[PDB]
């Protein structure tokens, strides 16, 4: 589980959205695995604008925060799961670490913000879904 709380939007990943979020729906994205809400209280996260390939993710299933080097947002093919069937995801960008199902929505961030959120992995893989290009979550 997790989130990015910035302005009055709220990110999460799309196969984890409550009634509530389809409820006050902002936009989703099946192919990116994300999904935006609206929210009353403004949020404390930042979204980096940047190119950075390096930043720390954090994993629930460890309670700890690793260092990563990521690859640049690309379309990769993701297994089928209970959430999508084997398809394309768009947006994805792969590290070498530890994560499990319930570790998606944990936050990758590097020295200018919030990158994106774990979407993927297993097998010693993480992947997260980038969310450096909606230039619209800073703003309205
Ligand atoms: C971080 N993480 N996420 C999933 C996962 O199954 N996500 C579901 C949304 C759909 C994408 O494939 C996973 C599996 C096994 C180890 C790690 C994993
Ligand atoms: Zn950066």
């Amino acid at each position: 589980s997790g989130a990015i709380y910035v302005g009055n939007y709220r990110v999460v990943n799309r196969h984890l959205a409550t009634h509530n979020d389809w409820a006050n729906l902002v936009w989703e994205d099946s192919s990116r695995d994300l999904l935006v809400s609206s929210t009353t209280a403004q949020g404390c996260d930042t979204i980096a604008r940047c190119d950075c390939q390096t930043g720390v993710y954090y994993c629930s299933s460890r309670r700890k925060h690793y260092p990563v080097s990521f690859s640049k947002p690309s379309l990769i093919f993701v297994e089928a799961s209970e959430y999508y069937p084997a398809r394309y995801q768009s947006h994805l960008m792969l590290a070498v670490g530890h994560s499990e199902p319930g570790d998606c929505g944990g936050i990758l961030r590097c020295q200018h913000g919030v990158v994106g959120i774990v979407s993927t992995g297993g097998n010693g893989l993480v992947g997260f879904a980038d969310v450096r290009d909606l230039l619209w979550l800073d703003e309205e």
